[PDB]
C-alpha cells in the first residue's frame, strides 16, 4: 500500500507502515536495543539505538501525523511528558496562557519544569476575552484545550491563533491545541492555525486502556527537531510495546469515534429532552451548545464526541447515586475508553479545589461526566434511564 | 514468602511479591488504564490511575529498593529521564558538581533541564580534591558514576559524603550514585553515606538489554516524596510491560553478575601477566587498581564488575582490530548484556569530543573496553588471547 | 458490568469479564504456570495449572461462546489443531463428510488424524443431494463451511441438520461449520442445529491478524467434556498473551466486520452493474445469490461479509493484473485482515490440485478474490475501478 | 559471533542467533503471520507462513537443539502436545513401553491418539528387567523418564537402547527419553542411545513459570521430518511470543541449573544426616543413591538436580503440615520454577489413583517432594529445618 491523499480511514490502515525483508504484512515488535553497522561510523540499517528511535515508536509517529493532517509526529512516556517536553523547550523564564477548565496537568508541569517559578502560568477561562490583556508578561505558549473538561466549552482554535498574531506577532507565541477528547477522526487543530496538536494517546487513539502513550504532531520542521532533541536527551519517550500496542489500536479509531459519538448525542438528546430529571447537559454535538458555530467548523460531520456532561434535578447524592446505581457505565477515572465509565469530576478529579473554583469554572458539585463506550445505544440509553430514577428515589 | 532480613540472593527472588486472589506464583502483566471503584470517591483497590501508580511498577521498584538496602524506589523510562527527574527537583537556577568520566547524560540532561543555562553544571576528575574549591558557586547536587567508564577509577562515596558535610553543610546537597555497572549485587552506595543511587536497568537489572528503564532508591522520605510527585507530573514514567519484565530480569542478577564478573576478573588477571602485548590493565578487581581500598570498602566480596578497560602494544589500528578479530565479544556499544561485548569509547561513543580531551579524562585512543557476558570462561579467555595476536598480526 | 441478554455489541465489550482484586477494568496478562495453594489438596484460588486452565484463555472462551449464543467454548493454538481435537474425539476408523469448496485443512487434518488411514473422508460439493447417499460408510462427521472460499455458495444448516437426523438418526452424527469467514456477529450456526461452531481465530475475531489461534463453542455438555478433555490431554493450546491479544481484538468485531460488510456490499453491486469488465459476481449479499434465501434466514440483517468473488471479462492476465494493480487491495494470502486483500484461490491459495478440479468445484482460473477491509469506502469502490482498466489495457 | 564447539554457556547464549539487517543485538518477536514476496512462487525472504515457521520458534529449536547436543529441534504448544505428535507419527495400530513412575502424561496422550484402543501401551517399572518380556506384543516405542518422578530412580540411557538393539533389531523401535528434570545442562540423552529427547520447556528451559511449551531434538533426520509434518499439518505450535519468551530464560538455564542443583544436593546431604526426622531421601546426587553409577556416566559433573524427594519420621499430617510450614518453599504444583515449590505427590499430583498404587511405584504417602530454586542456600537450608520441626510439634 500507498496512500496519495485517501481517506482518514485507508490513512489509518496504512499510514506509518513498515518495513521488513520478510515480507510481514504485520509489524513485528522490535524492542532491540542496538543494531549492528557495517562500518563503526554508520549502520547496517537506518536504526542505531532504540531511543534515538525504533521502528514501532518512529512508525506510530508517522500514523499519528498522517491522521492529524501534519508533517512530523513524537510519541512520548505519557501525555504529561509530552506537554513537559514541549514546556521545557521554551526560553528559561517564560510565559504561557491557557483555558481554565484544565487538567491539572498544567497546573503540575507548567509549574515543575518552571522549576522553583520557571515557566510562569496565566491559567484563564473565556479565551477570546482576557487573551489580549495577558497574551504578554513573558508569554510564550497558548495552550488551549478545546473541549474543556468537564464543561465541554468549545473554543475558536483560529479567532485565537489571529487573535495572537495580534497581540503578539513577532515573538513567536506558538499554539498549542489538545486534541485528545475529539481525537484526530472528528478534529485537526493544525488546520486551524495551531501550532501543535497535543493527545493523552492512553484515551481514543489506543483506545483499549492498556498503554500510557501520548503524542504531539506538527508541520513546524524546526519546532519539530527542537522537541525531538529534547525527547533523545531527557529520554520520557514510550516503550516499543506500548507504541506497536497503540498502533494497533488506532486502526479502529475512526470506526470506536464514530459510534462513541452517534451514541453520545442519542444520549445527550435524551437527557436534553427530559425538562424533569435533567438540570443542564453538555455535548458539542446539541446545535444549542454554546459554541455550536465552533463544532460545525471543527468537528468533522459536526460529531460531538463520547463525552457529555450533565446535572440532573437534584444534588450531590443523586450525582454520586448515578455513579453507582449504573450497570453498563462503569465508575471511575480516565475515558475515551472501549468500554463506558462516568465519574463525578468535583470528587474523583477536581479534588484539592476549594468548592470555591468548582462553581465558577463550571465544575458544578452535583455534575455528572460521562464517557460513552461502544456498547449497544439502546443498552446504553435504556441504562442511563434506569439510574435517573435510581438516584431520584 | 515475606522476606526477614535474608540474603540478596532470597531477596532477589522474594522482594516486590505481588497480591492475586487467583493465587499465581508469577505476577500477571496489569496493563489497564484504570480500576473500577466502590464509590466515587475512592477505587475497590489500592489503584486508580496507572500512570499514578500500577501493580508492575511498584513491585519492581520494591524489589529494586529491597536489593539496594532501601527504603524507597522510583521507576521511570529511562536512565535519562531518572536523572532528569532529579535535576528538575533542585531548586531554579541551581548548580551541580560531578566526575568528569562521565557518559555524556550529564553534560546532556544536566543542561537540557539547566533551560538556557538554568542547573549549572562543574564537571571535575578526581573529585576528592578540587570538591571543597567547587562545592560552591551555587552546588545542590553532586553526581558520582562510582566505576567511571571506561578509566575504571572507583571513588569513596563515604569520602565525598563527609567532604560534603563539611565544606557546605546547612545547604541540602545530596548526593547521586549512578550504580548501574556494579549493579545492586556488587555494590549499595545508600550503605556509604549517598541520597540517591541510579540505575539504567536496560544493562544488569533487567540484563537482557531488551527494555529501557531506570530506577533509583533512596532512604530519605521527604526526597522520595517530591521525586514521586515530578514523577505523577511529568509522566516520565515506564511501561508496566517494561517494568515486569525488568522485574523477571532482576531475578537472575546475581547469577548472572557472579558469573561475569569471576571471569572478567580470570580475564584480567590474564592480561595483566602479558607484558608483551598488554600495556596497561583497568579492572577494579585487581589488587593493583588505583583504588583498590575503596574496591575493598564499597565492593561485594571485591567483585570488580565485568567491564574491563585496557591497551594493547599497539594504537588505534591494533584496537579497532581486536574490536573485529573476536569471535565471543561483539563490536557495538551499551553493555551489561548477557552476551560478551566490546567497544572503543573514543571513537563508537565520546565522538564530538576531540581528542584533546581523550587522553586527557583517561578516554586513552588505543584503548579497548570489554563488557564480559556470560559465556564460557575459558571460551572467553581463550578468545581474547586468539585476538591480540589478530590485532598484533 | 453483567449482561442480562444484551447486544451483540454489550455482550462483545462485557462477554467474559475478569476478576481482580485490585479491581482493574483492563483484564492483565497472566503467564504464570503454577498458583499457589493453601493445602496440598487444592488451590488459593480457582486456578492449578495454565495448560489446564488460565484466567486469559478462560475469559476468551466464555466471550467467544456467548458472541456465539452458546454455553461453551474452548481455545486452541489454532484452527487447525481445533479441528484435530475434533476428529481426534471421533470413535477410531470414522467416516467424515463435507463440503468440496473447503480448505485444505480438511485435507491435512482429516487424514493427519486419520493416521495411515484412520478417519474416513468423503468429499462432496452440493452437500443437501449426496448427503442422504453418503451420510454412511462410516460417517459420524459433516463439515459445513457456510460461505465457500472462494465460490461463497452458503448452504442451509437447518436442512443439513435435518437431512442427518433422517438418514442416520441414532448414531451422533455432529456437525460441525466452520464460521471463520462470516464471524460470530453475521451469524450464529448453532441456532440452526449444529452441534460446533468453529472459527480460526486469525482472521476476524482477534482481526488485526498477530496472532494463530482457534475456538470453538458448542451448547453441548458431553460433547464439550470430551474435547476439553483432550486439549488438556494433548495439550495443543494457544498462549495466554496470544489468547488475551485476540479478546482485546473482539472487542471491535461488531464495529469492523458491520463496516467490511457495507464496503463488501457496495462494491459488489457496483462490479455487479458493469457488464462490460465483469463477467459474474459472487456476493450472498446481492437478493441475486443462488442461495440468498439462506442468507436471509442465517446471516444479521442480510450482511455479505467482506468476501467477494469475481471474475472480469478476461483471462489468468487480467485477473493476476489486478491482483497487482490494485494499490488499496494487498495481494497476498489469509483475508478477513483489518486491511483490505486480494488472492486468486487458484495459484496462491489451491496449488497442488489440478486444473481439472480448479474449473469444477468453481475456483475458476479468471476468478478474483477479495476481502474488503476496514478503510474509507469509496476509497476502496474507486479503486477496484481504476484498477480493472490497467487490467483491461 | 559463531560457535564453533564452544562450552555449553557459549551455546547457550549465542546458539539461535537471529538475523537482522538492522543489526539488532536483539532477536525482535515476529508476530507476523504472513510474508511479502518476490513472485507469486517464492517470498522475499525464507519465511512464507507463521505456521510452517516463523524466526522465534526456529531460533528457539535452533538453540535448544544445540544444547541438547542434537541436529535438530522443535517446538510445540505443550510437552503434552510434544508426546502427542511423537504417539501419532507412530503406524496406525502399535505398541509402546515406558517406565512405571510417570506424568499422567502418557496415560493420557499415549491414550487419547490411540483413538479408543489405537496405540497400545504397557506401563513397566524397573525397566531394565522386564523390556525384553515385553519389547513387543506390537511395540514401536520405549519411553524413558530418566529420574522419575518423585521417587527419583535414574535408568541407564544406553543399556536400554542396546537391550532394544538386541531383543527388536529390524522394526524401528525409536527411544525417547524426557529430560525435562535434569535439561540440557545436566545432561544429554542422545549421547547416549536415544532417538528423540522431549522437554517440558515450563519447567527448567523457560524457567521462569510463564511459557507452556515443549520441545523435542533428534539428530535422525527422517523421523525430525516427518515429525515436523504432523506439526505443521495439526497445528499444535507455540506463540512467536512464547517461543521469545522460553528462548530468553534458556540464556541463563546454564546458571540456574547450576545453583539450584548445588543447593539441593547440600539439602538432600542435610536431609540425610537427619536420622532423626527424616526416614528417606531421594536424591541422585547422593552416592548412597540406588543408580549413583548411572548418575556419575549421564549427569554432567554428577549434578542431581533441583528436585528432591523425602519421607518424614511420621506421617500424612506431618507431610501436609511441613507442605505449608514453609516461609521460603512455596506449596503448588510444577517445578523447575525460579522460585522454590514443594508438593506431595500422593494428593496433588497422584490424585485418581487408589493408594494401592500409591505405595507401589514407590509414591508413598509421606513422601514430600520439592522443587530447589535459585534463592539463597543457607535461607533455604535453614527454611527446611525450621519446617520439620515444625511438622513434628
Ligand atoms: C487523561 C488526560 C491526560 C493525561 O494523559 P497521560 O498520558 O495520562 O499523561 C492529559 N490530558 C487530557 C485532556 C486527558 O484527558
Ligand atoms: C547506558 C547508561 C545510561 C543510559 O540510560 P538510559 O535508560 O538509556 O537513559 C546511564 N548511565 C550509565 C552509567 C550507562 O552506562
Ligand atoms: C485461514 C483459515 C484456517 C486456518 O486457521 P489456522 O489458525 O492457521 O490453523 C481454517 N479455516 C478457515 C475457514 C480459514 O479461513
Ligand atoms: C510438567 C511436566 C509435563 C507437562 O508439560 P506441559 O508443558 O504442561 O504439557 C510433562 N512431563 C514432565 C516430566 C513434567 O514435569
Amino acid at each position: 500500500t500507498l496512500q496519495e491523499s485517501d481517506k482518514f480511514a485507508t490513512k489509518a490502515i496504512h499510514a506509518g507502515e513498515h518495513v521488513d525483508v520478510h515480507g510481514s504484512v504485520i509489524e513485528p515488535i522490535s524492542l532491540s536495543t542496538t543494531f549492528k553497522q557495517s562500518s563503526p561510523a554508520n549502520p547496517i540499517g537506518t536504526y542505531e539505538y532504540s531511543r534515538s528511535q525504533n521502528p514501532n515508536r518512529e512508525n506510530l509517529e508517522r500514523a499519528v501525523a498522517a491522521l492529524e493532517n501534519a508533517q512530523y509526529g513524537l510519541a512520548f512516556s505519557s501525555g504529561s511528558a509530552t506537554t513537559a517536553t514541549i514546556l521545557q523547550s521554551l526560553p528559561q523564564g517564560s510565559h504561557a496562557v491557557s483555558i481554565g477548565d484544565v487538567y491539572g496537568g498544567t497546573h503540575r508541569y507548567f509549574t515543575k519544569v518552571a522549576n522553583a517559578h520557571g515557566v510562569e502560568t496565566s491559567f484563564t477561562n473565556d479565551l477570546l476575552n482576557d487573551l489580549p490583556q495577558l497574551i504578554k508578561e513573558n508569554t510564550k505558549l497558548v495552550w488551549i484545550e478545546t473541549p474543556t473538561n468537564p464543561t465541554l466549552k468549545v473554543t475558536d482554535i483560529q479567532k485565537v491563533a489571529d487573535l495572537i498574531k495580534k497581540h503578539a506577532a513577532g515573538q513567536d507565541v506558538i499554539l498549542v491545541v489538545d486534541n485528545t477528547f475529539l481525537s484526530p477522526y472528528i478534529s485537526n487543530p493544525l488546520n486551524f492555525g495551531a501550532d501543535i496538536v497535543v493527545h493523552s494517546a492512553t484515551k481514543y487513539i489506543n483506545g483499549h486502556s492498556d498503554v500510557v502513550l501520548g503524542v504531539l504532531a506538527t508541520n513546524n520542521k524546526p519546532l519539530y527537531e527542537r522537541l525531538q532533541f529534547l525527547q533523545n536527551a531527557i529520554g520520557a519517550i514510550p516503550s516499543p510495546f506500548d507504541a506497536w500496542l497503540t498502533h494497533r489500536g488506532l486502526k479502529t479509531l475512526h470506526l470506536r469515534v464514530r459510534q462513541a459519538a452517534l451514541s453520545a448525542n442519542k444520549i445527550a438528546e435524551f437527557l436534553a429532552a427530559d425538562k424533569e430529571n435533567v438540570v443542564a447537559v453538555n455535548y458539542p454535538g446539541l446545535k444549542t451548545h454554546p459554541n455550536y458555530d465552533v463544532v460545525l467548523k471543527q468537528h468533522r460531520d459536526a460529531l460531538g464526541g463520547g463525552m457529555i456532561s450533565f446535572r440532573i434535578k437534584g444534588g450531590a447524592e443523586a450525582a454520586s447515586k448515578f455513579a453507582s446505581s449504573t450497570r453498563l457505565f462503569t465508575l471511575a477515572e480516565s475515558l475515551g475508553g472501549i468500554e463506558s465509565l462516568l465519574e463525578v469530576p468535583a470528587v474523583m478529579t477536581h479534588g484539592g479545589i476549594p468548592k470555591e473554583a468548582r462553581e465558577a469554572s463550571g465544575v458544578f458539585d452535583d455534575l455528572v461526566r460521562i464517557s460513552v463506550g461502544i456498547e449497544d445505544t439502546d443498552d446504553l440509553l435504556e441504562d442511563i434511564k434506569q439510574a435517573l430514577k435510581q438516584a431520584t428515589n
